[PDB]
């Protein structure tokens, strides 16, 4: 019955609102794939992918280009088409740029399945929209811009931030975290991310001294993929260790999870493998006894988050704004899902035009 | 948007196709309440509970008909639905009938979902529809009986049966065994469930006899309750054990599968926590590499299993067929998903008037 | 010799002495179903159970009604009763609602037993009767509230109380746990109740605040099912994690204790399956370590803990109050056994009348 | 003082020698990159890169491309080039197509490095050249033309042949293994690979009866990525399980290990790291105490397998015949590492021209 007809891939550089300061120096702009689904039915399923780097781009996009066979004519039907592609990619190894690309396919697809129902994502998966809390990301800034940011997203609404670590003194990772708690007062959240850049006894002390100033969690302390190395920083925390970003798919999240590497999870809607991947390492979560965040894709991680039973926050940090409407708003500090069928993407095609690659 | 308008329950027992044999004696009837879930958007959901026995037939009704009051103008999205529960009865025990009841709401919910999509239950949580390999479940009925009901099976296109045993000695076991075998032939397969009657070194003999014998599975050899012990039975076989039908709720798998109770699981759709609870189930069975078959709930099963990645079997038992329409159908031992909306439930108004409790 | 002769069973809704706050509401009464045992030597057995809410007090009324039948006509001796009902109900599962309803009659059949041979029940298990150190147990009341309980609790010689927190803020737990500390003195125990409402960072946090303030021993911090995430708070605090008062049987006490969940266990009489469940849980804590109080059923657990090697304290919590006699006293903060043959239940049939359902 | 200069690739479709049959249908090209890294001493390392399927070359070449500014004009040290990419590419993800990329430099970088210094890899390395067993690696060709395929693998002197079975049918797969027993005679080995086929009960099925027949190894029987399953066969199994071929990075084999996944082991140089990977996974190898066999890249396996401890079989699949000059031989069934400097690939360019993509 609903085919899907075709697949059209964009390659853009956006303009970030938010320029993310690195160790290396600013990035103002981020690498993305849009991706248009069309299918028999009149309706075209809408989604965005990450590319991280340039570097990357467009060989994410050739790559896609090339799978739109192997859709093409296909029902409409995500977890169906999901285990046919997990199947073609068997000895290629089903992960990395291939399974983002998948992902891509996933999302896209359950978007033109929402619009297929008039029905708006989060309904189509059997759970009420309701507002998810969201804390505002920002990067390795310093102490003055750090502070800066923190002192804007309070006025804003938030109630928690997000900064990036990792200094080369612990001395100057502790100044940042103590700044901006002075100035948005003891309420407030303060998440900092590591970004995997110590080895395990570097971890564990820099963790211990901040556990100590009073951090809402660490996340990513070492390289993502050694969970052991994150279940010993974490056997020696009482505040918790975050990390998920990084699983390429939920039998990634499965293997750190069996572990105890960590005591918060976010995965990332592209890496865990889309819609499909997403409810399957919720209901992990669920019976593992992990709160579950979002890391990225704001627009879809909302939806995702109200059907998700351990939900836990939604990382506002906005990739895709200059390309899309702002359907997705935030009141309160809340995200607030917009009441249109499908995520609620909705091309300017008119900017589109101007960042093309 | 779409409310949950009301709940009404009946309590019928109803013939039975194929008497079941037990040790007991035969039963000829199965204590079912029929439930219909109406919507303020004019449909009806439609789901069915089986008592198990008839002295838990009234007070399950009972229970239901009280519980009415909390879904009466909820939202119906079952997903959601299923946590406020979870949470009002987080005191009394959210196991046993209470949980077989939400479950019977949960399952009704979701028949209603697709209703409102016009669109059949399967193609709604993503999947296609497939046929399901099936095989025919039979009882604890003698040599004669269990030859002659196999030999129908084959004759109707099943390629496997389901027999129960435990007889007061082995070589009883096995006298059936080998009868079914000699009148269908090696290729056929041959499925034999303990039902809960042996302790751990009696299943363990037992067993490795009927290895020999050449079965598919061995289903249930000890108190479904003792995971580890079913652990150390499938420590001394090579053929898998099979159990999971008195699993009440994935957390309850979970702790089985994280000790490696079985090889093969079959949730119950009731006992699991409806379709909410199936799609969990399922996705944990994944991760662990386990197969997933049904167990009773044929009509639903079918649809549930299309969209779980490791199915395996559908478990041929007709509860409900007095008074339901048969538009599930077998083809070739394969289930067929019929295409009507929801899950395809439809009452025989007429007959339930009969059997009536 | 003696035999079962009838059942009868009648449905109250019971005023309470102490009103129980909770997040939802105040609530003033309590579903309960009495149960009376008839014999043939001429004596009654009594007993009563708990439905937590009156949405299953019907339900549970009728299954009692329904079972009657398998037990009468046979002879009064409860071990050999249970071990047929866990028979009886292996497919439909013995557990939440039937296991409640059975345990209903074990414990109206031992005080039965205890009346044939004019003896207290204490004394038929082989023990002394002793009094037995008891904490007054409160609910979600507010600082003002708790504080106020607290001081009349210590007035009526009590030397410990058990609150209930979980606010929204760690800072109300605590503002509770410090005025009630500096009403009674540093002597007191203070016991908290977190009723399962944490997730495990989150108790893990709450839990080393509360830890520093002094209290003896944190219930229930998180879903009572996870035994695993109870083990894991436990694993990061010195002061102990108590729970049991929603195992459903010694086999999921069994369960819990083999992993370490908690270093406390409280037991429900009903829940635990009765005076046959109990002496079976009561050698299970021995051998595991673990010092074992009672939760609820406060006449039948007087006598239940002075025959338990490990018993450690009585919670006083008196919902049977309007309809029994006051046989149970306390004094000097201790419950005292009293001298009369079986549990020393008596009706005041007057009232009973009153509240009948 | 040696620097990178500049980095060329070519994608190319090149026809195999032996088609492969697979269950689909006979894949008679292999989509290969191959790579010239241009070096400030005047001489070029070449390498080249498999990419499994036509869907994924032109992706892999423009990843390349896109990165060869990362590495001209930094010097010509492999060693320290990886951790140059294992750092750029830390929050994209260094495994997948990025992984494989990178392991395309680091063998090029190498082989220029064995240039640089007039000598054989294998020299570079520490270690003499030895000859090394080999095996011809076969398809799923059906008994007809596996047993051909094998009588002419013995007629060339192999004294091994690997073939791919998972036939709908076990009864297929054991058809095919005694076929080709006959007709070699029983010194003889046979592989078997299974290309992740099978779930895990099937696979200890079918595993079993094999065992009886007389296999050399049993290759990857279950999902790639489940080594908990992969453990689970190998615990019912004398013969060993192979496996190894899909670990992405020696981070991954380790994991594996670290479980008993398997008792042999057979890395792709791609995938596993390059040259630089495979020291690591070998040192590894050696202390876990697992022989360890190559997997394609059969001209710098041959260098590969004489500086490895535990070195077992090479794999000889020639996917790069075509287009590079037979410098590797085998003479009596071993590999004869050929005495020229780096790891002696010299291009056809000829040849090349006419498969260009
Ligand atoms: O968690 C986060 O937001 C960061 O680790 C992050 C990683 C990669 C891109 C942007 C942001
Ligand atoms: O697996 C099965 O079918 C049996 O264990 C079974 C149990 C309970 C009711 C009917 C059938
Ligand atoms: O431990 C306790 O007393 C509480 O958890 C409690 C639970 C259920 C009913 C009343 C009281
Ligand atoms: O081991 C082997 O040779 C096979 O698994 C194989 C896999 C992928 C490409 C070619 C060959
Ligand atoms: O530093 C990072 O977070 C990363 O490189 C990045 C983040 C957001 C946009 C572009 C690039
Ligand atoms: O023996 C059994 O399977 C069980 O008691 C049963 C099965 C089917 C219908 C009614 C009762
Ligand atoms: O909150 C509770 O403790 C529970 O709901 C309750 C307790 C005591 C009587 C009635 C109900
Ligand atoms: O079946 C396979 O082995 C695989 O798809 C393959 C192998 C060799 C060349 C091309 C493709
Ligand atoms: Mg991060
Ligand atoms: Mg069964
Ligand atoms: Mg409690
Ligand atoms: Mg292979």
């Amino acid at each position: 019955e609903v085919l899907i007809t075709g697949l059209r891939t964009r390659a853009v550089n956006v303009p970030l609102a938010y320029p993310v300061h690195t160790a290396v120096g600013t990035v103002g702009t981020a690498p993305l794939v849009l991706i248009d689904l069309a299918t028999s039915a009149g309706v075209v399923g809408h989604s965005y992918l990450f590319a991280y780097t340039p570097v990357a781009l467009k060989s994410l996009k050739q790559l896609l280009d090339d799978m739109a066979a192997m859709i093409v004519n296909e029902p409409l039907a995500p977890v169906s088409l999901e285990a046919m592609l997990a199947k073609r990619f068997c000895l290629a190894g089903y992960t990395g740029l291939i399974r983002m690309a998948a992902a891509g396919i996933d999302m896209a697809a359950w978007d033109a399945l929402g619009k297929v129902h008039e029905t708006p994502l989060v309904k189509l998966l059997g759970a009420n929209a309701r507002p998810v809390q969201a804390y505002d990301s920002h990067s390795l800034d310093g102490v003055k811009l750090a502070t800066e940011r923190a002192v804007t997203a309070a006025e804003l609404g938030f109630r928690a931030v997000k900064t990036r670590i990792g200094y080369p003194a612990l001395d100057q990772d502790l100044a940042v975290v103590r700044s901006i708690r002075q100035a948005v007062g003891d309420d407030f959240g303060i998440m900092v991310d590591y970004n995997q850049s110590l080895d395990v006894p570097a971890a564990i002390k820099r963790s211990q001294a901040l556990q100590q100033e009073g951090v809402t969690w660490i996340e990513e302390p070492t390289l993502q993929h050694d969970y052991e190395g994150h279940q010993r920083i974490q056997s020696k925390l009482n505040v918790p260790v975050q990390m998920g970003e990084n699983w390429l798919g939920p039998e990634e999240m499965f293997k750190a999870l069996s572990i105890g590497a960590c005591r918060l999870a976010m995965p990332d809607a592209m890496k865990i493998g889309g819609v499909t991947g997403w409810i399957r390492a919720s209901a992990l979560a669920q019976q593992f006894g992990i709160p579950m965040s979002s890391h990225l894709f704001q627009e879809i991680s909302a939806h995702l988050l109200a059907a998700t039973p351990t939900a836990h926050w939604l990382e506002r940090l906005d990739l895709a704004g200059s390309v899309i409407e702002p359907t997705l708003t935030f009141e309160g500090g809340n995200a607030v899902i917009p009441d249109l069928p499908g995520v609620g993407i909705i091309w300017r095609e008119k900017e589109i035009g101007k960042y093309l690659v």
